Order: C-alpha cells, then sequence, then structure tokens
C-alpha cells in the first residue's frame, strides 16, 4: 500500500513531536481506568518518576515475602508500579521508533571520565577506543521502565554519552512529555547491547554516540522459574551414571563442608577419597551444561570483598537511614572490572532474593552463558524450593557493572544493597 516509516522526531520541529505526544497520550488514555491514569499522570513530576523507577528496580531484588507484605499493606508505590505495567500492556507500537534511551555512563559500567581534553569539553580518540573495548557487545539491563527520548531536547548536555536505539513494532509503550521533551515509556527489564560508538558534536558539545540494540536477557529476578529447571533438567538424573548421582547427592546432602574446605584450601592435605568424589561431581555437572544464556543469583556478605561480614552501605541522618553515597562510589569504582573466584562448586538460584538471604547486601547477578558447566538441581528430594543451579568448581567471573538499590526487607526495614553484574571468564589458573 504505502511505505511505513519509523517514528523518528530527531531533527524535526519540537512542536511536531509535542503534538504527536499529546495525540498518542490521548489515544493511550482511552484504554485506561482511573487508577492507571492517576499512576501514569504522576510520571509528569520528575521527582516521582525517579522515585517510582527506583522503586520498580528495588522490588525485583526484594523477597516474595516482602512483596506480599506490601500488597497486604496496600502499598501505593507497588500498586502504582503494577498499574503502570498494566497501562503499558494495553498499548503496542504499530511502527518501529527511533530515539535515545536513558543510560548514563555509570549504567554502562563506566566510572572513568569521557571529556578529558580542552577544559573537559573534548573527547580523545584514545578514550573513545577505551569505551569501545569495554562496552561493545556487553549487555546492560535497565531494571526500571526505560524511557526513549524522541528528539535532541532529550539529551542532557552534562552527560557525555548518548545511546540511540530502535524499538521494534508491536512492543508495549506509553507516551510521556514535559514542556520540551517527548518520550516513550517501555516495560521494565530491557537491556541495551552497544554495537558501535563514535565521537559526535551536537550544538557545539562533544559526546560519544552509541548505537545500541534493545534486547531481553533471560532473567526471572525475585520470581525465579521452577519451569525452566523442569524443562531443561527434567531428564537430568536419567542421564547420570549411578556413581555420578551418588557423588552429587553426597555433595548436596552430607559432604559439602568437607569438599568445599578441601577445594578452598588447594587440596592440601591431599585426600584421594575427596579427589574421587570431586571428579564425579564435575563429571555430573558436565552431563547437561547450561543450555542457553540466562541470569542466576548469588547473594553474599562482605567477606568475598575483604570487607567485614556486616559491612553496611547505610548511615543515619536526622534519625533517617539513607545510603552512604561515598561508600557506594568507593565500592563501585574499586570492584567494577575485578575478577571473582570460586575455588569450590558454588550455588546460585534463579530466585534473586530467597528470604533466608535477604539481608545479604552483595547480590551477584551472574550471566550463565550457554555451555557453562553446571546444572539446575531438578529431580532431587529436598530441593524443590531452592531453584538451585550448581556451578562447577573454579567458575570465575568478571564484574562489569554494579548498581546500587534499596531492597525492601520487611514492613519497617529497607537496606542499601548492590546488584553486581558479572560474566564468565576463563577458570582462574590454580
Amino acid at each position: 500500500p504505502i511505505i511505513k516509516e519509523p517514528i523518528d522526531f530527531i531533527n524535526k520541529p519540537e512542536s511536531e513531536a509535542k503534538e504527536w505526544g499529546k495525540e498518542e497520550e490521548k489515544r493511550w488514555f482511552t484504554k485506561l481506568n482511573n487508577l492507571e491514569e492517576v499512576a501514569v499522570n504522576q510520571l509528569k513530576n520528575k521527582e516521582y518518576k525517579t522515585k517510582i523507577d527506583n522503586f520498580s528496580t528495588d522490588i525485583l531484588f526484594s523477597s516474595l515475602t516482602a512483596i506480599e507484605i506490601m500488597k497486604e499493606d496496600e502499598n501505593q508505590n507497588l500498586f502504582d508500579v503494577e498499574r503502570i505495567r498494566e497501562a503499558l500492556l494495553k498499548n503496542t507500537l504499530d511502527r518501529d521508533a527511533i530515539g535515545y534511551v536513558n543510560f548514563t555512563p555509570k549504567e554502562l559500567g563506566i566510572n572513568f571520565s569521557i571529556r578529558d581534553v580542552e577544559l573537559d569539553r573534548d573527547i580523545s580518540d584514545e578514550t573513545l577506543d577505551k569505551v569501545r573495548q569495554q562496552i561493545i557487545n556487553q549487555e546492560y539491563t535497565k531494571f526500571s521502565f526505560i524511557s526513549l527520548g524522541l528528539n535532541d531536547n532529550s539529551i542532557n548536555e552534562s552527560v557525555p554519552v548518548i545511546v540511540k536505539t530502535r524499538v521494534p513494532t508491536t512492543f508495549d509503550y506509553g507516551v510521556l512529555n514535559d514542556k520540551e521533551t517527548v518520550s516513550l515509556l517501555l516495560n521494565q527489564g530491557f537491556s541495551i547491547i552497544p554495537e558501535s560508538a563514535i565521537i559526535t558534536t551536537i550544538k557545539g558539545k562533544d559526546y560519544i554516540l552509541i548505537e545500541g540494540s534493545l534486547s531481553q536477557e533471560l532473567d526471572f529476578y525475585n520470581k525465579g522459574s521452577e519451569a525452566w529447571g523442569a524443562e531443561n533438567y527434567g531428564d537430568y538424573i536419567s542421564k547420570l551414571s549411578h556413581e555420578q548421582l551418588g557423588a552429587l547427592e553426597g555433595y548436596l546432602h552430607s559432604d559439602y563442608k568437607a569438599i568445599n574446605s578441601y577445594l578452598r584450601n588447594n587440596r592440601v592435605p591431599n585426600n584421594d577419597e575427596l579427589n574421587k568424589k570431586i571428579e564425579l561431581i564435575s563429571s555430573a555437572l558436565s552431563v547437561k551444561p547450561i543450555p542457553q544464556t540466562l541470569i542466576a543469583y548469588r547473594r553474599v556478605d562482605g567477606i568475598p570483598f575483604d570487607l567485614p561480614s556486616d559491612f553496611s552501605f547505610d548511615k543515619k541522618e536526622n534519625g533517617e537511614i539513607i545510603a552512604d553515597k561515598q561508600k557506594l562510589n568507593e565500592f563501585i569504582d574499586k570492584w567494577t572490572g575485578k575478577e571473582i573466584e570460586n575455588l569450590s562448586f558454588s550455588s546460585t538460584s534463579l530466585k534473586s532474593t530467597p528470604s533466608s538471604f535477604s539481608k545479604r547486601r552483595f547480590i551477584f547477578r551472574l550471566r550463565l552463558s550457554e555451555g557453562a558447566i553446571g546444572a539446575f538441581i531438578y529431580g532431587f528430594s529436598g530441593f524443590q524450593d531452592e531453584q538451585e543451579i550448581l556451578l562447577n568448581k573454579n567458575s570465575t567471573f568478571k564484574i562489569f557493572r554494579i548498581t546500587p538499590i534499596t531492597s525492601i526487607i520487611n514492613r519497617v526495614t529497607k537496606m542499601t544493597q548492590v546488584v553486581i553484574d558479572a560474566e564468565g571468564i576463563q577458570n582462574k589458573e590454580i
């Protein structure tokens, strides 16, 4: 019939983006109930939008117990997040949309400066190259709703990177605007994969312009997925030899302390019996390697970072508990880019926040890549709740981003915690 171009207001008059935004908001609101409208309308206030976005991240990393407490308490922040989600489901793109997603350098794991030269106005090719090497083909999740600014009025001149992407037709969306900006609002939990980066000058200012692909990395946050374990590891026990099964059973039930200690102590003093069991457990975990990339979680206290076990990121101010931003910055700056070893086998769960681990502040959000040696512990008596994925000994990870959050522990207790994104790298030579 007639060629369909993408929504693209870049370099068009702001008045045209604005009137499109109003028309699209009007269309969207015809599909909403009053509470949904109230929830979405409040996003007009930048303070509330920041608050709700942060809250929408916090709840992915709070226990299902804590969520249920908030629902029975009629928590308006949680209901407002649910209402926004519901409003978005009602509205789908009929064309692709091009625009700028709200990622800062810190959210791309960049803690070094970008405009390094000529009174911190210009960007060196050296720095561009450093950014390219660190971020291209890495995947950075936006835990909150993601905003797509539709024209250059959306660019914050003080933020030296711009991330441009294309949102596919059929994706759910809302429309937001203020006086000078127009944006789409998209669902929580998309990621951006930077594909290229250049230096660009816009209205006399320099930026690294990143072209990113919008993606969805498989991740069940606090909800987990027993179904994933059943689908992928239903036949797992049927594939194990009797000796493999016995060795894995032993590790899951009775031998784990001994085996963990031995491995953590570099197998000194040598112990043949443990050596044999360990060979069988690694053998078992190699029978059905992780079949596709997905996220699993492991919460720890300060000990792995050489910090006191009860290291805290919170301080008191006027009787109020708030994040200690200096500590968060110190930790993020130090640990972004560092490697984390696991000399023994290590447990992870598809659930981000099992209640019994809810007060541990250091949340490893581990990318388990296709082919990683490990197994979901499915089919094993006593392990239905845990959704455990057991990883092979010597599984080493590199942290590539650390995101502060405020986890909700219970009705009266919140805690500053950090989500530590890490990817698999070569087993540390040992």
